[PDB]
């Protein structure tokens, strides 16, 4: 598995700010946007996107405040994401586009299809945002980390002064063991403190327990849309999985109009991290299809 990332370095004006994104292949057709989330960058895609780029072009924004994207003093909500994704995705002029979405990313991707649906000609999608209606289900420590987390007192000194996210949470969600050059590529964008205040915010805007309700409200709209909404569909899962299990994603694969499930074998959050290969070759094979 690739820990390099050959990619030239795009930028587009969004909102007064600047956005860094990957953007290789072919214009004359499709795009395939590809949307991360907490706390990776466009770099958890770059082993799936080469798969992709010989035949469609691929754009692999970072998130405001993420890799190389800039860092203004903002609270981060989801909020603040929806409006700077909207406006990175009308800057670059798109008009119909296959969304590629992962954690943080799917609540973008699909709060963005549910309000756009004639622009979305297909949502493959792994490991994403869902409402979590209670904290007992959670493992033991996994329990006693993200309340602690979703906390100013604790949680700061966590994810801010001792940046555990990156440092703990991020490479627990690999199944494989990430490397040094890996987690180095992933700590760049963090390596000064005060650049930490998203990676913090993401676990309190999580939905869990009913809290926050604007989120949770949000997330349970785009999933009402997604039961009703014809779009292809490629769902991607892993066992035992983080935020959708193995028997929520076969719940899901019947469930859903028109949507393929694939098993990448073991895996936790970042899938694209255990099986990139598989990953990438069936997005393109999937796309081969549309
Ligand atoms: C999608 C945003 C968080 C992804 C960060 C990657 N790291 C992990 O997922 C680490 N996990 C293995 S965890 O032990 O911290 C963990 C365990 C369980 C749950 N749930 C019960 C959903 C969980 N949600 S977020 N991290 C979790
Ligand atoms: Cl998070």
């Amino acid at each position: 598995i690739g820990t390099g990332f050959p990619f030239d370095p795009h930028y587009v004006e969004v909102l007064g700010e600047r956005m860094h994104y990957v953007d290789v292949g072919p214009r004359d057709g499709t795009p395939v946007l590809f949307l991360h989330g907490n706390p990776t960058s466009s770099y958890v895609w770059r082993n799936i996107i080469p798969h992709v780029a010989p035949t469609h072009r691929c754009i692999a924004p970072d998130l405001i405040g993420m890799g190389k994207s800039d860092k203004p003093d903002l609270g981060y909500f989801f909020d603040d994401h929806v409006r700077f994704m909207d406006a990175f995705i009308e800057a670059l002029g798109l008009e119909e586009v296959v969304l590629v979405i992962h954690d943080w990313g799917s609540a973008l991707g699909f709060h963005w299809a549910k309000r756009n649906p004639e622009r979305v000609k297909g949502i493959a999608f792994m490991e994403f945002i869902r409402p979590i209606p209670t904290w007992d289900e959670w493992p033991e420590f996994a329990r006693e980390t993200f309340q602690a987390f979703r906390t100013t007192d604790v949680g700061r000194k966590l994810i801010i002064d001792q940046n555990v996210f990156i440092e703990g949470t991020l490479p627990m969600g690999v199944v494989r063991p990430l490397t040094e050059v890996e987690m180095d590529h992933y700590r760049e964008p963090f390596l000064n403190p005060v650049d930490r205040e998203p990676l913090w915010r993401f676990p309190n805007e999580l939905p869990i327990a009913g809290e926050p309700a604007n989120i949770v409200a949000l997330v349970e709209e785009y999933m009402d849309w997604l039961h009703q909404s014809p779009v292809p569909k490629l769902l991607f899962w892993g066992t035992p999985g983080v935020l959708i299990p193995p028997a929520e994603a076969a719940r899901l694969a019947k469930s859903l109009p028109n949507c393929k499930a694939v098993d990448i074998g073991p895996g936790l959050n970042l899938l694209q991290e255990d099986n990139p290969d598989l990953i990438g070759s069936e997005i393109a094979r999937w796309l081969s299809t549309l």
